[PDB]
């Protein structure tokens, strides 16, 4: 409804389990070259979500003029590019958001069993996933998740809470002898982090979901941006911190919480995490079906919630297949996030507005602060071509070529990602 409901909702769902790869990336990029890229990204992430929300604001007001009506439904991010660019864009769009989000899924699963086995490790990582697929596939009853607001305000706290429990707890535990900080060894690790961090930020394909709740989406724009600052503030010190203490360990250890000692406040971490990620799984899943249910053409409920398992049997096999749970962040991130977050918004932003008539009758002009109309392109025409070099080439090739590395030593369906 209000803003701050908007508020919650962008700083809860911009990160749910990165926080905990997040030292991962760090181990591999180094300090300097892993703050800098997390504030780079961060406000590109925010550039990309003001482009969205123009889009979405355009494409409504460009409905509302002709009386359509929506029959109260949710103006999904595909059904925007389609009637602001065509089918073709509807397809791209469609198809490269539903398979991100199925990732995003699948990633949510993956973290859900990793995080679970360090609260009790009787049953392997592997046994975990097989219950939370259960237990997730459990969500297909559910229609929606847009109506709550105590899922948005309480995860944001969850998340806070995991932040500065690691930040603290590192900095306490102190950095042993023995600890080595190596900084930059190899391009394909610097790439792999830095895609985990690209993935991390962005919007996470969630913006015109977020922004449909608004009873006044203009103020989105800044609203996410303080998000982020926000989402900034709790990433930097818990990474930096996590790093600094178990530098050149965490490299063979995705998760932070592996290497914390164990205490009472960590199994309330991995206990608010778990809950964190049972709810990012569906607030991320539903949107998938939806669409599946569009175009199965079963959408207009035990009948109906039937059919949504087809959705479930793609996440519950990717999850146990790929338990990677750090480096499928950055191969999603390079492949699917770059396009899906980054470069297709851009684009459609681009191309939206290159007709003369449709730029001078566009809701609202872009702030002058960024140089107006020829300042946006060529902030558009960066992202698109940054996006595209370092983060789906060498990203790309970075991040794949870390997940075939990790096939070829631990192999499919493993047991343990990593139990050292
Ligand atoms: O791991 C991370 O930082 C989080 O990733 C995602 C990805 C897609 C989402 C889609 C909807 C809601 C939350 C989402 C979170």
């Amino acid at each position: 409804g209000s803003v701050y409901d908007a508020w919650f909702s962008c700083a809860s769902n911009q990160v749910a389990q990165v926080l905990l790869t997040l030292p991962y990336s760090f181990s591999q990029l180094g300090m300097m070259s892993g703050i800098l890229f997390q504030l780079f990204y961060g406000l590109m992430g925010s550039w990309t979500a003001y482009l969205i929300s123009v889009l979405y604001v355009e494409y409504r007001t460009r409905k509302e003029r002709e009386k359509f009506d929506f029959r109260n439904h949710v103006i999904q991010w595909f059904e925007v590019l389609d009637g602001l660019l065509g089918k073709h864009w509807r397809n791209l769009g469609l198809i490269f958001n539903c398979t991100f989000l199925l990732f995003g899924s699948v990633i949510q699963l993956i973290a859900c069993a990793s995080n679970i086995y360090y609260i009790n490790d009787k049953l392997d990582k592997r046994t975990w996933t097989y219950i939370f697929g259960a237990c997730c596939a459990t969500t297909v009853f559910i229609p929606s998740f847009h109506n709550y607001r105590i899922w948005s305000f309480l995860g944001l706290a969850m998340t806070t809470y995991t932040s500065w429990y690691l930040t603290i707890a590192s900095l306490l535990h102190g950095q042993a002898e023995d600890v080595k900080h190596s900084g930059p060894t190899t391009m394909v690790l610097y790439f792999t982090g830095a895609t985990n961090i690209l993935y991390t930020f962005g919007g996470h394909a969630v913006t015109v979901e977020i922004m449909h709740a608004m009873w006044k989406p203009q103020k989105f724009k800044a609203i996410y941006l303080l998000a982020t600052i926000y989402v900034l503030t709790l990433t930097l010190p818990s990474a930096s911190a996590v790093y600094w203490a178990f530098g050149d360990k965490l490299l063979t250890h995705s998760n932070a919480l592996s290497l914390l000692p164990k205490t009472g406040f960590r199994d309330t971490a991995v206990i608010l995490m778990l809950i964190h990620q049972f709810i990012t799984f569906g607030f991320a899943s539903t949107p998938l079906y939806f669409v599946w249910e569009k175009l199965i053409g079963v959408h207009e409920m035990f009948k109906r919630a039937m059919a949504r398992l087809p959705v479930v049997v793609p996440i519950w096999f990717l999850a146990i297949i790929f338990p990677f749970f750090g480096p499928i962040n950055s191969a999603v991130g390079s492949l699917l996030v770059s396009f899906t977050v980054y470069i297709i918004p851009a684009l459609a932003h681009m191309l939206t507005f290159a007709p003369a008539p449709s730029r001078e009758n566009a809701v609202e002009r872009p702030p002058r602060v960024v140089g107006g109309w020829m300042g946006t392109y060529c902030i558009n025409i960066f992202v698109v071509v940054w996006v595209f070099v370092v983060g789906f080439g060498f990203g790309g090739w970075a991040s794949m070529v870390n997940f075939v590395r990790q096939i070829d030593t631990f192999g499919l369906f493993t047991k343990c990602y990593q139990c050292p």
